């Protein structure tokens, strides 16, 4: 049916936001620990 380009783009958008969601979630991890100097106390 008339829905090719929008078909591949639609799926590409899913995997695109899905893979990224895992990325922004992956970067948030290392980062979440990146701002943790040796301080420890307070």
């Amino acid at each position: 049916a008339k829905i090719p380009i929008k078909a591949i783009k639609t799926v590409g958008k899913a995997v695109g936001k899905g893979l990224r969601a895992i990325n922004i979630a992956s970067t948030a991890n290392d980062v979440f620990n990146f701002l943790k100097p040796k301080k420890r106390k307070a």
